[PDB]
């Protein structure tokens, strides 16, 4: 990748800048980061996936919501953008859209699925059943 050599270095550079600000728990840092690194290098769906946490842990979940479809449409086979999408949607009192999003982490690692993703998709359902459970007049 002899074109994009500079581009892809400066997409990482601010990926990983964005990563040490997340660890920092600096979220308003991390998505300036990330975003700029989606301008950089908009094809990888890893700085949606990434910047769509740091909206979630800030409980900017609509926004959340919106990086997770996208890392989801730019990499369809990568479970962690449908991670992101269903922990924004649990979040949000939405719990059966993050039924289907947590079941698509299964279903696309199938056999390897760990025991995390599988209690994601236990929690959601258990929402489901809480929520309707709670319903009053
Ligand atoms: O647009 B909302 O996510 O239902 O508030």
């Amino acid at each position: 990748m002899e074109d994009d050599a500079e581009t892809k270095a400066k997409a990482e550079d601010l990926k990983m800048q964005g990563n040490k600000a997340m660890a920092n728990k600096d979220y308003e840092l991390a998505i300036n980061k990330y975003t700029e690194a989606i301008k950089v290098l908009p094809t990888n769906a890893i700085y949606y996936a990434n910047r769509a946490a740091a909206h979630s842990s800030l409980k900017e979940y609509d926004q959340a919501v919106k990086d997770a479809e996208s890392a989801i449409s730019i990499d369809p086979s990568y479970f962690r953008g449908y991670s992101r999408l269903g922990f924004a949607k649990y979040a949000q009192g939405k719990p059966e859209e993050a039924l289907e999003a947590y079941k698509k982490v299964l279903d696309i690692e199938g056999d390897n699925a760990t025991e995390a993703m599988k209690r994601d998709y236990e929690s959601a359902k258990k929402k489901v059943e809480q929520s309707l459970n709670l319903e009053k007049t």
